[PDB]
């Protein structure tokens, strides 16, 4: 049967996916091959966020679960007031695979605000 749709999508590496996520929150909007791949990130995040948000501008969620990101589970962990790093811990995983990295809270949060505002 035709049940290799997610199996086709998952052909990418979870580390590679993590990297383009990092590249998005640092500088997203290149006009080579960036547009489509990152567009999927924009819409998936924008929708899952506004779905757990009242509308826009309010306190955005601390854990953003994206289990189906290129067949890879990624969990965005926003730091609390007692956290000394003040950075976002991104955790992408894929069965035997696991990858963890940090990005500035300023970058992730401002893009996530602008993403809710981009939806309007």
């Amino acid at each position: 049967g035709a049940g290799t749709s997610a199996a086709m999508r998952q052909a990418t590496s979870p580390k590679t996916i993590l990297e383009y996520i990092i590249n998005f929150f640092t500088c997203g909007g290149i006009r080579r091959r960036n547009e489509t791949q990152y567009q999927e990130l924009i819409e998936t995040m924008a929708e899952t966020l506004k779905s757990t948000m009242p509308d826009r501008g309010a306190p955005l969620p601390e854990n953003i679960i994206l289990d189906d990101m290129d067949g890879c589970r990624v969990e965005f962990n926003l730091p609390g007031e007692n956290n000394e790093a003040g950075q976002v811990i991104v955790r992408v995983s894929k069965g035997d695979h696991s990858e963890t990295r940090e990005i500035p809270l300023a970058s992730f949060e401002k893009i996530c605000r602008a993403l809710l505002f981009r939806c309007e």
